[PDB]
């Protein structure tokens, strides 16, 4: 398959495949730090309109090669792995990635732009997508992540900004946006719902009396999953692993989420 140019400036995320092109950027969800490809071939990281990190020789895991083509673009692009095409210098920067499972990586593997300054390849999935015409944003320390195994308690509120997750009182899954509208619903109300929970098999399931199911998201199977509400009043259930990044990351190290000090997940990668 062939590259398209990147229409996203401004968001977290450069899905694979999409050229990102000089005076192009990313920006992490909390603003904080940008990722820009200057006009002079530089890919920086701005923190605070300040530069902090530039892609070079030096950074782990990366390497450089020559540049024959005169005629390729300045561009940053993924494909698996992250290159800079930057014929100003004769040379394509790229990433070293962790060993690749299968082709199909290449067709989910995008670039992010977390809340701490890191720029991470992950292998993205998304399983389940109950607000398809809100994007996905991820990185963001807003965002509510919920582990296998999570039990919904009725009438409680779980927050992700001004958006929240309910199993409410009339029995209904419902979340909400920031604007105080329901994003989605699982439609259960009225149908006798007792238990509302995100499955340690990864399945999403809203239960009436006699354990009948009233409605699952149908992504069982996926233990690796998690639940995430976003704070733009997203939710979707994403199956994810890193495979890159500019610090923390190494090629053997396990990788894991970072946690709150109350023990919760929170949207942003580090390693062993
Ligand atoms: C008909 O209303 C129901 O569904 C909406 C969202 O669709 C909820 O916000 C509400 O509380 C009810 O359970």
């Amino acid at each position: 398959r062939t590259r398209i140019p990147f229409n996203g400036v401004g968001t977290s995320v450069l899905p694979a495949y999409q050229t990102l092109s000089a005076g192009q950027y990313l920006l992490s969800p909390n603003q904080r730090f940008k990722l820009l490809l200057q006009g002079d071939g530089n890919l920086v990281i701005q923190d605070n309109g300040a530069t902090v990190w530039v892609a070079n020789e030096q950074q782990p895991f990366s390497s450089t090669i020559p540049l024959r083509n005169k005629k390729a673009p300045l561009a940053f692009y993924v494909q698996y792995g992250a290159f800079l095409d930057d014929y100003s210098r004769r040379r394509v920067w790229l990433t070293d990635n962790s060993t690749f499972t299968s082709n199909d990586q290449w067709n989910r593997t995008h670039l992010v732009l977390q809340d701490d300054g890191n720029i991470v390849l992950v292998d993205s999935l998304a399983l389940w997508n109950g607000t398809p015409a809100i994007p996905l944003v991820p990185g963001a320390i807003d965002s509510l992540l919920l582990a296998p195994g999570s039990e919904l308690v009725q009438g409680v509120v779980y927050g992700a900004g001004a958006s929240k997750l309910v199993f409410q009182g009339d029995g209904n899954l419902v979340a909400y946006g920031p604007n105080g509208a329901a994003t989605w619903n699982a439609g259960t109300q009225g149908k006798g719902a007792v238990r509302a929970v995100f499955q340690g098999d990864g399945n999403l399931v809203v239960y009436g009396a006699g354990n009948a199911v009233l409605w699952h998201s149908h992504t069982g199977g996926h233990a690796s999953a998690v639940l995430r509400l976003q704070a733009n009043g997203s939710i979707a259930i994403l199956d994810e692993k890193p495979v890159w990044a500019r610090f923390g990351f190494q090629p053997t190290y396990r990788h894991i989420r970072k946690i709150n000090p109350d023990q919760k997940p929170i949207d942003i990668w580090t390693w062993h």
